[PDB]
């Protein structure tokens, strides 16, 4: 009943694996989401829809949604109008939810402690 020695070894641990590689998909995606459909030129259902569409892509890259609240928005936003012909009603709606989603986003409340400050700036005695 005995025993010697052999060949027992292959060990390897060299492996670096990932996941991430996809804002390019995030966008073109979206972007066809937006093309879909715009050829009626709708004013509200563009406007929702869009809204629809930018918050129910869910990032692949991240998960929450589409856009974070305010850096990633406004970038996309900007982004969404420099892609879009200024000509379509599809232009206007992008304004529209960025100006909507924005005003949403603002916090003014904050902001009102600092506009109560102005009242004019007229050259009646400094004459600068």
């Amino acid at each position: 009943v005995s025993l010697s020695a052999r060949a027992a070894m292959l060990n390897n641990m060299d492996s670096a694996p990932l996941s991430n590689g996809g804002d390019v998909d995030l966008y073109d995606a979206f972007y066809q989401r937006l093309l879909a459909l715009p050829e009626s030129a709708s004013s509200e259902t563009l406007k929702d829809s869009i809204y629809q569409e930018m918050n129910a892509f869910k990032d692949p890259n991240s998960g929450d949604s589409a856009f974070v609240s305010f850096e990633q928005q406004t970038a996309m936003l900007q982004n969404m109008l420099a892609k879009v012909e200024p000509g379509t009603h599809l232009y206007e709606a992008l304004n529209g939810v960025l100006v909507g989603s924005m005003n949403a986003q603002s916090q003014m409340t904050s902001w009102m402690q600092e506009i109560i400050l102005s009242g004019g700036e007229n050259k009646e005695a400094i004459d600068w």
